[PDB]
């Protein structure tokens, strides 16, 4: 029985649910005055809820969930919390909404067609100024997110989101071996350092327009790799200077990883520097 808080609660009345997104749960629904000063209007949301085949360690994780957002606070580029159902019946924890879906399908919709080397699987093609600028987004969610101690753990295009206006939005933060920072995969350390290692395996999605990483090296080999010094190579169509910035990202000691912080500045700069082509 979960206790009211009436920061967050929104009466269940209020909530129409619509489709599916992908299965706990998400469904689109549309959601009336969630904005106290603006109770006639309608806002797209997506609500997450448990499957109907759950159990009661499911519902404690998506308590736990929605407890660590109300604690992390609002910022541009992560998937906002903006209320839940939690009383009147199963719970309802009710996010932004992002239109064009994860950044790995994002990207992948937006290859050209004629690369026999990355087909498309599904739009106009991105620049590479917004290829970065994407990265930059990411890293600004990230930096926000270790401002408030908050570790990820699972950093990947998959887990960032992009909204009807292209702001790409990290997800999944407050709750997949090869995004993990080697300290991760052998002595299961989880820090801000080990995001920032995930962090460049996703500057390496973002460039090869959703790729999958270490393509045909075994799992099971991984770990054996990476302490041999084994990174993936630099994507076709990378700038020299994003290669450096993903492979200090995937430094083996993590006290010389950048932070988030640096990563920002750094990718600021980048993007202004950044072209038309
Ligand atoms: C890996 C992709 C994936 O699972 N997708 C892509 C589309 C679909 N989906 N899944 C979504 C989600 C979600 C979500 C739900 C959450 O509930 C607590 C928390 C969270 O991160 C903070 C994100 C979502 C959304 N917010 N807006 C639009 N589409 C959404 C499922």
């Amino acid at each position: 029985e979960l206790p009211e808080d009436p920061r967050w609660e929104l009466p269940r009345d209020r909530l129409v649910l619509g489709k599916p997104l992908g299965e706990g749960q998400v469904v689109l629904a549309e959601a009336i005055g969630l904005d106290k000063d603006k109770p006639n209007r309608v806002t797209k949301v997506a609500v997450k809820m448990l499957k109907s085949d759950a159990t009661e360690k499911d519902l404690s994780d998506l308590i736990s969930e929605m407890e660590m957002m109300k604690m992390i606070g609002k910022h541009k580029n992560i998937i906002n919390l903006l209320g839940a159902c939690t009383q009147d019946g199963p719970l309802y924890v009710i996010v932004e909404y992002a239109s064009k879906g994860n950044l790995r399908e994002y990207l992948q919709a937006r290859r050209p067609p004629g690369l026999e080397y990355s087909y498309n699987p599904s739009e106009e093609q991105l620049s590479s100024k917004d290829l970065v600028s994407c990265a930059y987004q990411v890293a600004r969610g990230m930096e926000y997110l270790a401002s408030k101690k908050c570790i990820h753990r699972d950093l990947a295009a998959r887990n960032v989101l992009v909204t009807e206006d292209n702001v790409m939005k990290i997800a999944d933060f407050g709750l997949p071996v090869k995004w993990m920072a080697p300290e991760a995969l052998f002595d299961r350390i989880y820090t801000h350092q080990s995001d920032v290692w995930s962090f460049g395996v996703l500057l390496w999605e973002i460039f090869t327009l959703g790729g999958s990483p270490y393509p045909g090296v075994p799992v099971e080999e991984l770990f054996k790799l990476l302490k041999e010094g084994h990174r993936m190579d630099k994507p076709s169509n990378c700038t020299n200077e994003l290669y450096m910035m993903m492979r200090d990202c995937w430094h083996a000691v993590p006290s010389q990883r950048p932070t988030f912080k640096q990563l920002v500045e750094d990718l600021d700069r980048i993007v202004a520097l950044t072209s038309q082509e």
